[PDB]
């Protein structure tokens, strides 16, 4: 489960997939996060 829990986080997230970077790393400096399981509510689905 890739969530996020904002537009702005979610967006700039997004932007540093396309340099060909892992997820992974954006997320833990953009504030998103990857998780096994626990499915996001309506707010960390954003």
């Amino acid at each position: 489960t890739t969530c996020c829990p904002s537009i702005v986080a979610r967006s700039n997230f997004n932007v540093c997939r396309l340099p060909g970077t892992p997820e992974a790393l954006c997320a833990t400096y953009t504030g998103c996060i990857i998780i096994p399981g626990a499915t996001c509510p309506g707010d960390y689905a954003n």
